[PDB]
């Protein structure tokens, strides 16, 4: 019932398959990386869409209280918006066991720790 | 009177001495990065501050319709504010010439094109 623990779970299968995967990083174009991720979320009924470099959520079921919590900003329980680079790094922390994550508005690039 | 324009005059001279310079890389730790960037508008009377992810910029003097134009959430000619990702890639859009620019809340790195 928190969103954002979805990601704990979800694999980089999702990014191993959408982005070009070298022996040392992958790199995911922007829309595929977002596609994805927000993808993800859809099953506990929250909705996300990019515009501009804001991500905007809303949900008819689970309180977005988390995202919240982790810098959103939320006109109620139910729709936040929060910067791109926001929204990537909470979606990116348990990659962050394997991969440094960086990005700029074109693509997201996971580079192997080492 | 643009104050956007400022950047395309600056050199990455700032960003060089602020950052760890390798031979195909520049990696500057964010509040540097945003401080130096931050410095160079200050000569427009445009005053610039970082809360969160988002960038805060407002002025006595100089009208802010250039960052407004590059996509900046502006209550009036005189106050904006933008993600960090974007104010990144506004200021850096010279550089590119250069080099790809990528980043994360940690740091901006630049790598030399080639
Ligand atoms: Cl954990
Ligand atoms: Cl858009
Ligand atoms: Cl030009
Ligand atoms: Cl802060």
């Amino acid at each position: 019932l928190e969103s954002t623990s979805l990601y704990k779970k979800a694999g980089s299968e999702n990014l191993y398959f959408q982005g070009i995967v070298d022996k040392n990083k992958i790199v995911i174009p922007m829309s595929e990386f977002l596609d994805s991720m927000f993808l993800v979320i859809e099953k506990l009924g929250v909705h996300a869409e990019k515009k501009g470099s804001m991500i905007f959520l809303s949900s008819e079921r689970v309180k977005l209280a988390d995202w919240k919590q982790l810098g959103a900003m939320c006109s109620d329980c139910y729709h936040c918006k929060l910067p791109l680079s926001s929204f990537i790094e909470i979606v990116t922390r348990k990659a962050k066991d394997k991969f440094l994550v960086m990005y700029n508005e074109k693509e997201v690039t996971l580079v192997a720790r080492g």
